[PDB]
């Protein structure tokens, strides 16, 4: 019988009382907040449906908080609700895994800096001067005209082969010449054609060295070092000055030579 | 002996009772709350099925939680129910890992804008013009007319080439001529077809110069910068004009040669 | 010694007969609910063995289940089972991830349809009419008349070209002709041979131009834009007409053209 | 002072007590229990060291649960065991991760099926005959003879094309002859060759169109209709007949076909 | 004041008595355990440093345990302890994630046998015969003489094609002849040839079809079944009288045909 | 009634005094905390905003520490916050995964030296001379001239081949000559060209032997031991040496020879 | 009012006095814990700043678990701090899981012996002579003269081919002659040029076979096992024995042989 003389009917009584202070206390506190921070993303910057489910799901968060903790403070079991609640959390956690690794992946890019806006890069095959860094992705234009914008997750995982970081670059060209061709002319030739050139670093290596023996042709390799602002420059005049001394020598680029052994007359 | 000197068997009547109360407000609440997701769920869009499903799992999930809420409120220890639902939520959320990161990475493309509708661009080796963005996939209309569906989180896992953001792209062209052709007269040939062209733009590069000496040809390259509109039209045009000025000039475009040595007479 | 001046029997004595309760109510209920399921199944559709472990493993869940709660009842600490049976859940959980991806995925293409039954479709390089969307993957016959089945978890994580979505598609020709064929002759027989197509849309665009200086021939390209039912109807015709017509205006398709340099006499 | 005026050593005994009495029933029921999965395992089927290790796993498993539930019913605090104990539990559900996802993809290719024994499918690139439908992977007998055993979950994880589902199947043939032959003359063969054909159906698509003017030889297609079974021989038979009729009309099948340009005299 | 009305620092004695008697039996249970653990693993098999960091491993274990238990028993909160220490088992159990699928997978495989000793399979691309298979990897012996090593975690996640499980096989044949040839006249040589040979099994198929027109000649199949022992000597034997038959009835084996349209004189 | 017969309401005072005093020294030690980071972070070193949101993150983190421990002690459950917070973390951690392999990674790359500074490697491909090794990434020169900036969590998962470990390597020439060569002239010049090379090592093997019999031409495999940074220069002078003394002595290195058979006259 | 006729204020003393003693025992244990490790790191083995860290690591770990202890003997809830640095100590899991696992795959790698030090070996695609096996890593030198170091995680992840197990192992030859060779002249000249030879084994098989009619050369195969030390020995004088024979016995090597059909005269 319930003639009061306990005092768990008290206990009882502040715990209804205390779940209602709960219910109370969460709808105002999720009204204020939502308030607030209603208040500071309207000054700051907006998208319209964007800050809208912001809003309603922090709105809906605390609700959601305040009641399961309003229910475990009268005395319903709620670790299900809990559990269910954890699980959706992980895969809201899994579902975010990319952007948030492009997130740290940007830090990482801001504090070490491999490359900045302005610096002929390479990113995974994919070559371009840097226009900015920014927290998700960056956007590089190529030498064709594109803008490419390339996740920092992506940037980070691969290779990042950088080409303005060092001033000075190698050239390299392949010389197919015939067989027939000496081997000290086309040497002294070649040699002659580099050392005059100004653009050509001569503290460094100048190689020109008889490489292959081909199929149709002996190539020589000739290697050298300029700055890497004069690379393509000096690669396209010593190109061209190639072909008109070894035109003017008479040693000959071969054609795709074959023998042929005739039969049946 | 059950003599009630003892009011243990009180905390048990208000167990049992409390039990009975978690019970039948479990039924009325799991009825109310499918009655009111039922009402907003028929008004805003429903699929017949897809509502049939959503609002009876959402029923049986809400009466899981109050049965082993009961449960666990009478004295019978409920963490193995908790356990096997709590791996059943941690399946289904790595069941939608995929949708869901597909929802994130819709989210980012409309906060972060690489691309709009209306603007050419490749993704993953997809090219085309972006007709929507919507929340789980992007549809895209190609050249050749053909209508592609990509979900947006494999959107931003790779590189967006975006083709229509940079007003100003630039053509390249590989011309082969023949071995016994003049170097001045094929590039002055060569640039004055590029400098008499009105939307080739004057202010940026200009290059006409011989890039390599390969098998049967050396193959100029010349660079050329147009607006983004007119940049098919220019490629077009120029190389109608290379033909034309090429075959009146005399400069031959050499087939693929090769040398014969004949033996065995 | 035991002479009972204390209620702790009393609450041991109710403990074992809580946990006997248990143990029968436990019992009792898996009776009842495996014949309802087995009720429930035997009506709407059943495989045999299928059937059997279904009811089987449901049953030996909630006798693990009772049972465990009966030992904790007691007082035996059950949190290394409720941890050894979390684990497997989880096992189970991960096995069953793509079998639930492809159910995500399947409901997915239900509510969203970028393709429907009876429309020619593109999923990862696999072509072919949709027959039919089902829960774990769709059925298409291709044009070869063969029947591929495609789980929906691999349709969604990648592309889904549409043909059957545009009504207007466009063909695409790479015509070879000769080095010494007119430019402006097989450009205008090209544009006769187009505008008097009437399938071909006339309000789109009709390209004709030279494309590419090739190894042995310079390619014309001609793109013109038809109905999507009309297609390869428009390509045969015009396909078949422009070879009547460049054999009636002298106009050769060449074949592998090569230069020999004859030596060695 | 250890006077007794208290029951907490009342309580203490009954816990001593409690906990010989977890080990003693852990023990005779660890032996039971071992007892009936030895009885169950011989008369069902065994292989020795397996039945070995599954009957000693499960001992080690009820003893160590019942070593560490007797441990926490003394006092001594069990929560590090039970986190090694289900982190191993974890370890052991990440390992039989693929032999479970292989067992749930075989429970689904029993109740959908695909295929059934006796039925020329391709699995991911291999095809052949299905033999059998096993609970972890299928056996299949491919057209050259040998036996190849596939696991279910790669089988689901990919397309499943079935050749023997639809009973009508299409051929597809590419003719190539020389520039020289006469279309309509080429088609009427072609034509007269397919209509001739008693197992070819008429009902559906007779294709015979010009379908690409290659390097050396126009391609014709032409695409027939035969049963599933029909199929193979189909094709042989009218190609030969296309051989004979080609070869007695005067049409040419010609070779690789090249223009020389004699230079060098 | 500590004047002693309460058992509460009866209490406290009883908890520091028992801790103290968790240390002293933690260390004498670990002392046993690590001395029955070392007299059974050294009359079995040892490896020095591994048996030292195994048993050793052990006593760090145990001893960790009955530390922070004994931590516990006093009532210092331990938690951080075991969410470290969890964290700690469940990163070495994705360390031992692929030798316990290693382990899983040569349990399927004695259990479930699609290969035994000595027999000729094909384990993802890798041929040769079976030697014996373990509980980590299969080694197997090719044809050419070399040891392969190959885990079971990569046999079962792949095809595992078995040679040595059929008795009959199939030997396929591409014989390509001239365009001159008779058609009639070389299938009836070829079946002749198939025919005189005793080891070709007559109730199976002997196909002998003009398979394909080729580029420089007609191929024919010739698919015939022998036993798998027979299999490479069938093939040589009846290869060897197809060349000694076809030239002693006059077919020729065509060289690559190219046709030449000599032009410039 | 609140007539205070009990000692409960003491408890609440003391509950909501220590929860005030939970509050207020939380704030101050978030002040002091965030003081005392703030000091030591800006006599390191610093980034603005990276420091910004470091010592912000650190604060708002102790905060919501203290700000739900003072909601548990009034007697909020508080698990469905710690959830939520538990996952957010394991997301955190799960972005970070990349990151701290990349460390872990760099930490072994120290401990353990494959390469240090000044040593030229090979990386997955990626050849060239190590500039430093950093704690994220190592940054190498190749020979080009380019840095190349590598993570280190790709470089131990590769293999990482180090040309400048060993100080002695090996040369390998094909050297194809035409099959009318003698074998033993051919040979025994070779022999004489190794065998007069100083920088080539006598006391390992110098095999000159005949390798292979190819489409045109018999190649000779030359493999000689020389130092490691004499390695190229030996290559080229042995090479040119090789094409010198072969022309001296009428040995011919062979075109791609081909067999012509004339027909149709 | 706090006129002490309770004992919870004895209960708040001992509890503030128990924090306290947590505090300094926290304290002096780690110093005497870091004093004891930096004393056991020294005389073993150090680097500098890698015993700083973890020297440092383990006190920070030590206090922070000494904190949160008292923290929650006061009864502070402390159950966030502990979900935070469990989601942080499974971060760390994750990162440390490929170094762990190569620690693991070392293990396996000396207890079970595919391969030792001084054994030709190939580990996915390397071949080359083992050095060292470790812990992490393998050291093995190729035949080239490079060391190439290789994770032990990725060795066993893969095939590890084993050359310099089987001490027998098989040459194979594709010995081209022309058409019009003999059949039995090339199979004798094979056989006694095989059985002339003394290191080639003569219980095993000696195949020479005609093994394949290819484009311009029918293929003879020989089969022929050695030991495993005179391998490429045998091969290199066998096929120079072949090569002399050949051309003293009239047989021809064929050059690619074509077909020409002359045509526009
Ligand atoms: C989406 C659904 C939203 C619904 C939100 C509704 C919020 C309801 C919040 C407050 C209204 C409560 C009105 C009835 C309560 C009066 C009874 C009472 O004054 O309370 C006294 C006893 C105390 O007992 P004690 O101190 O010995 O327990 C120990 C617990 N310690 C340790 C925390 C003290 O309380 C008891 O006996 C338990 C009495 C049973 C209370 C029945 C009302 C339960 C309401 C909903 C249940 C529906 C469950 C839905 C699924 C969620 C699964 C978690
Ligand atoms: C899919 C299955 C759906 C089944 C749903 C059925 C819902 C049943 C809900 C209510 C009906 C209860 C009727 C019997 C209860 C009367 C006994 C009683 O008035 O209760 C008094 C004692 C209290 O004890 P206490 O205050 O000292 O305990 C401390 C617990 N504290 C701390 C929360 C207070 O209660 C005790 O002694 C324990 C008495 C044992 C109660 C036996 C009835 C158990 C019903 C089903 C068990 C089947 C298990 C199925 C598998 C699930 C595994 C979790
Ligand atoms: C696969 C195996 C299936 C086996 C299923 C068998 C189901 C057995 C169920 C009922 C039979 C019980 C018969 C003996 C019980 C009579 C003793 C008794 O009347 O109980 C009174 C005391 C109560 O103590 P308390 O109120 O102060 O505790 C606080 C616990 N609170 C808070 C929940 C109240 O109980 C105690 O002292 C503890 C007395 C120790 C009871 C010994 C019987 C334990 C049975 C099996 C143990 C084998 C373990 C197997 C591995 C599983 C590891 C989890």
């Amino acid at each position: 019988w319930l003639v009061a003389n306990q005092a768990l009917l008290l206990s009882y009584a502040v715990n209804i009382v205390a779940a209602l202070a709960i219910i109370i206390v969460g709808l105002i506190i999720a009204r204020m907040i939502s308030n607030a921070v209603n208040r500071l993303m309207i000054s700051r910057k907006i998208d319209a449906t964007v800050a809208d489910f912001l809003s309603a799901l922090v709105r809906y968060g605390i609700i959601a908080f305040t009641l399961i903790a309003a229910l475990g403070r009268v005395g319903v079991q709620t670790a299900s609700v809990i559990a269910v609640l954890g699980a959706a959390g992980l895969a809201v956690g899994l579902a975010l895994q990319g952007s948030l690794s492009n997130l740290a992946a940007g830090v990482l890019l801001v504090m070490f800096r491999p490359f900045r806006a302005g610096e002929y890069v390479d990113l995974g095959g994919v070559a371009g001067t840097v226009l900015s860094v920014q927290i998700f992705s960056t956007t590089m234009r190529t030498a064709d005209g594109k803008i490419i914008v390339i996740p920092n997750g992506k940037i980070i995982a691969g290779n990042i082969i950088n080409f303005s970081r060092e001033p000075v670059r190698r050239n390299e060209f392949i010389i197919g010449v015939a067989y027939d061709s000496d081997i000290d002319q086309v040497k002294q030739i070649l040699t002659n054609i580099i050392q005059s050139e100004d653009r050509i670093l001569k503290d460094r290596e100048m190689t020109v060295r008889l490489n292959e023996l081909g199929a149709s042709s002996i190539n020589f390799v000739v290697r050298v070092w300029s700055n890497s602002g004069d690379l393509q420059n000096v690669y396209w005049d010593v190109l061209e000055r190639i072909k008109r001394e070894f035109d003017a020598a008479g040693i000959s680029f071969p054609y795709p030579q074959m023998d042929v052994n005739f039969k049946r007359v």
